[PDB]
């Protein structure tokens, strides 16, 4: 039972029963249900710690982790509760020219991608979406279109 990755919780606010993915980091309340290629979009925020410290929104980029996680996990709420598409997030505030094309990144199979954003994205089925990821470049939402 349950796919790979997916695990039960308990809410301690609650008691209510939810389910998680550690390999994504998403969660919800509902109960979840190997390709050679996937597609995935993405929508980067980058810190001052990334790799790059640089993106085509912000020449250097001063913001903290915390400050990063915190942005991401702001985005995840809108596009959750349906206030903003992802797509519309990704073309305006991903520090990733895959901005231009509302997020996306195209198809990849396994041995290009940081090691990583390559679990979660092939963790997740068509259509889902990760929680916050941690690479070298700053902190990902992914989402599986393909």
């Amino acid at each position: 039972k349950l796919p790979p990755g997916w695990e039960k919780a308990m809410s301690r606010s609650s008691g209510r029963v939810y389910y998680f993915n550690h390999i994504t980091n998403a969660s919800q309340w509902e109960r979840p249900s190997e390709p050679a290629r996937v597609r995935c979009s993405h929508l980067l925020v980058k810190h001052s710690q990334s790799r790059r410290p640089s993106s085509w929104r912000q020449e250097k980029i001063t913001r903290t982790k915390e400050e990063a996680l915190e942005l991401i996990n702001g985005y995840i709420q809108k596009i959750k509760s349906g206030e903003e598409d992802f797509e519309s997030l990704a073309s305006q505030f991903s520090d990733c020219s895959s901005a231009k094309a509302r997020g996306d990144l195209g198809a990849f199979s396994r041995g290009q991608m940081q090691k990583p954003f390559e679990d979660a994205s092939f963790a997740l089925r068509t259509g889902e979406m990760s929680g916050p990821v941690f690479t070298d470049s700053g902190i990902h939402i992914i989402l599986r279109t393909e």
